[PDB]
């Protein structure tokens, strides 16, 4: 009805660019990532996806959300697998959520009570990004931390054979959404909001990464 697929893509161009330039991210890209700080990121996303996937299931048959309801995208379980790897068997007891992460979860829950359609901005921001960057991020992680196997279940969509073909069904799904350009714009704005929320989680880890860096180099000089 409106073609938000291209509106979201062009509309979040700037934000995605700022995302790549966050200190934490810059270091990640250049291969310097470390188990302890990255472990906290996984804990946060774990709660955000839980929130999002639970609410999305309530709207499996909603006039709008039902169109972008692909339980094949669900990351909660794979993320639990990663916590197990980074934290071990007692992970339920060691995993925690940060303030930014809580704010993130809070927004998802809020939007789900008064503007369920804004949930497409959240599904878009996470899932379509996970789908598109998943392979690059996985290798960089695997190389920078040595994860021959385990620790990257999050970047692997098991229940999706042809992912490029899924990425189309998904964009298509968005382009066939029963919404008016007015709201389609509230969705785009919400997407830029979500990006900022991801970026805030990354910034929370800057300090943890600095120490770790100082520690490895100090150990090197010694
Ligand atoms: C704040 C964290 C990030 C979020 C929320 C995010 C989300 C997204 C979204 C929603 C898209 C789909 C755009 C579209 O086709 O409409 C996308 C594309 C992509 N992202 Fe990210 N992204 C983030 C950071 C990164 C990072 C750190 C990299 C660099 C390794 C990256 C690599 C990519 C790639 C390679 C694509 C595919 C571009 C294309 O379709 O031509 N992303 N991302
Ligand atoms: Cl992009
Ligand atoms: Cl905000």
């Amino acid at each position: 009805s409106v073609n938000l697929a291209s509106q979201l893509r062009e509309g979040t161009k700037k934000s995605h660019s700022m995302a790549e330039n966050v200190g934490f991210v810059k270091c990640f890209l250049k291969g310097v990532v470390e188990k302890n700080s990255y472990r906290k990121l996984v804990g946060n996303l774990y709660f955000v996806y839980s929130a999002m996937e639970e609410e999305m299931a309530k709207f499996k048959d909603h006039p709008i959300l039902s169109h972008i309801y692909f339980p094949e995208l669900n990351r909660k379980q794979s993320l639990e697998q990663d916590l197990q790897f980074y934290y071990g068997s007692n992970w339920r007891q060691e995993v925690k959520i940060s303030a930014a992460g809580q704010a993130y979860v809070d927004r998802v829950r809020q939007v789900a009570a008064t503007a369920p359609e804004l949930l497409v901005a959240h599904s878009y921001t996470r899932y379509l990004g996970d789908l598109s960057g998943g392979q690059i991020l996985k290798k960089i992680a695997q190389n920078a931390m040595n994860l021959h196997d385990g620790g990257t279940a999050f970047y692997e969509f098991a229940d999706i054979d042809d992912e490029k073909a899924f990425k189309n069904t998904y964009r298509q799904a968005m382009n066939d959404l029963p919404i008016d350009q007015a709201t389609a714009e509230r969705i785009v704005d919400e997407a830029n909001d979500a990006f900022a929320m991801n970026m805030k989680m990354f910034n929370e880890l800057e300090g943890n990464l600095i120490k770790a860096i100082g520690i490895m180099v100090f150990n090197s000089l010694t």
